[PDB]
């Protein structure tokens, strides 16, 4: 069970960093 | 404490999912 | 392991409250 946590919060992980990522473009007008 | 963590994970998992719509919705123009 | 996973997950934690307060932000026009 250790194992399969540690894979959903990986998935988290990609997930936060990808909106950080969108975020930090609305709020600077990145890319328009 | 195994529980404990799923319990969190499945919460952050939630908050992740209404943050990725709010994004979409922000970056594409849904909604106006 | 667990102890590993209990960091990581409170990391998580905190990059999301950030981005629901941004995303709160960008939303309701917020600080202009």
């Amino acid at each position: 069970e250790v194992e399969a946590l540690e894979k959903k919060v990986e998935a988290l992980e990609a997930k936060v960093q990808k909106l950080e990522k969108k975020v930090e473009a609305l709020e600077h007008g990145w890319d328009g």
